[PDB]
């Protein structure tokens, strides 16, 4: 399992435009398009992003090297943020990937909110920083996916994607 690997699995993968589960319009591997209610804005950002006039479809390719930039935004966007960083890099390597799965799926500035969760983390205090972890607008709109980034911060390991 790697970071890679677990993000397909919580967001999957789909070749047409289509509604997250915050009903925005996304592509392939939780590719955010556009929080904005047109699916022509849609349409138009997902042109611009791969370079040709799509109609609203792309390839498995296509999908597979959006995944790949925003995986690495996602690593960049940690290593730039002051308050990301620091716990980011107390922490082992599991862990680290949940911390890189929360901010794909909510960016660095809506992680970087969670303060209380950062700093029990940068302490080791697996089992308290779950807790608190769970007491989020997060946790009660995608429990299941929810659960299993606490459980590999909580383990260490990768059982809740086994
Ligand atoms: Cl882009
Ligand atoms: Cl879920």
């Amino acid at each position: 399992m790697n970071i890679f690997e677990m993000l397909r699995i919580d967001e999957g993968l789909r070749l047409k435009i289509y509604k997250d589960t915050e009903g925005y319009y996304t592509i392939g591997i939780g590719h955010l398009l556009t929080k904005s209610p047109s699916l022509n804005a849609a349409k138009s950002e997902l042109d611009k992003a791969i370079g040709r006039n799509t109609n609203g479809v792309i390839t498995k390719d296509e999908a597979e090297k959006l995944f790949n930039q925003d995986v690495d935004a996602a690593v960049r966007g940690i290593l730039r943020n002051a308050k990301l960083k620091p716990v980011y890099d107390s922490l082992d390597a599991v862990r680290r990937a949940a911390l890189i799965n929360m901010v794909f799926q909510m960016g660095e500035t809506g992680v970087a909110g969670f303060t209380n969760s950062l700093r029990l983390l940068q302490q080791k205090r697996w089992d308290e920083a779950a807790v608190n972890l769970a007491k989020s607008r997060w946790y009660n709109q995608t429990p299941n996916r929810a659960k299993r980034v606490i459980t590999t911060f909580r383990t260490g390991t990768w059982d809740a994607y086994k």
